[PDB]
């Protein structure tokens, strides 16, 4: 473990196969990509990029220099499930804009909501009204939500504001931090401003988001056939894998992703020779 870069399989000292760069999921680390690694060719290196702060573009501003430090002009293979897919895609845009050679972008069910999630004050009220209802059922009666305070804050400020009010009661630090970061990682998916990308993108597409994901944001109950990426990616390939979003990263479904991805890496390795 080195900063935000986790070594899943080290590359040899010099030479060897093109590394696969994986990006962490919402609320998790790149350890989730080990089953994928087992389904990729022998001696395929893999490095995982862990959580950093900011907007998607601000996070890619931190990732891209590190990617270039590790791999130079390319070839770049960028892969991500959940939020990691959006992160991989933003890095692809950043690397291509600097003239780097991006050969593969693999989105593992990084599927946009079927209806756009507005970034408006009305949506802040709707969002927190929903969460308040969850806190009433699962725990109490909740007073009027101070909407005027919330709508001036960003997502990090909103959740800190609510945690501060909840204290004034007692929640363990480890649980608060895990929920906070998982919540913030998911909101980062919602608020991502997707830019056009002119390279080939491979979208492994499950059947649907899992139930808990839909409970937090019901617009995820519907997906478009292109997963919301077609309008930004003209060179888009979709690989149906079935199942639920939460299963896409695990055996047995990852075998389908890995079999397809292994073929793509093989062609990349051939084209280097
Ligand atoms: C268990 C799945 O939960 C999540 O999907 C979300 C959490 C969450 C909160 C606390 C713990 C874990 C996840 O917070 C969110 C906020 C907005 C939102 O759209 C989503 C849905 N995502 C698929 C994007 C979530």
């Amino acid at each position: 473990i080195d900063g935000f870069v986790r070594t899943l399989r080290a590359r040899p000292e010099a030479g060897g196969k093109v590394p696969v760069f994986v990006f962490h999921p919402a609320g998790g680390s790149t350890v989730v990509y080990e089953p994928l690694l087992g389904r990729l060719p022998a001696d395929t290196p893999m490095y995982g990029f862990e959580r950093v702060e900011g907007s998607i573009e601000e996070r890619a501003q931190q990732y891209v220099p590190k990617l270039i430090e590790m791999q130079g002009d390319g070839p770049y293979v960028l892969v991500g499930w959940s939020l990691g897919g959006v992160l991989a895609y933003a890095c692809a845009i950043g690397l291509r804009r600097l003239g780097k050679d991006v050969r593969f972008v693999g989105l593992i069910d990084a599927v946009r909501a079927g209806e756009e999630i507005p970034q408006t004050k009305e949506e802040i009220r709707k969002r927190w009204d929903r969460y308040a209802a969850f806190a009433e059922k699962t725990f109490v009666t909740i007073p009027a939500i101070p909407y005027e305070q919330l709508e001036e804050l960003d997502d990090e400020g909103q959740v800190r504001f609510v945690l501060d009010a909840v204290s004034q009661v007692q929640i363990p630090a480890g649980i608060i931090e895990h929920q906070r970061t998982s919540y913030l990682d998911n909101r980062a998916i919602d608020t991502a401003q997707i830019q056009p990308y002119d390279g080939h993108v491979t979208l492994y597409m499950a059947d649907r988001y899992h139930d808990d994901a839909i409970m937090f944001e019901p617009r995820y109950a519907v997906r478009q056939p292109d997963g919301g990426w077609g309008e930004y990616v003209s060179d888009l390939e979709v690989v149906p894998i079935g199942g639920e979003h939460i299963q896409a990263i695990d055996e047995p479904i990852i075998a389908k992703v890995g079999e397809h991805m292994s073929r793509a890496l093989g062609q990349i390795e051939a084209d280097r020779t």
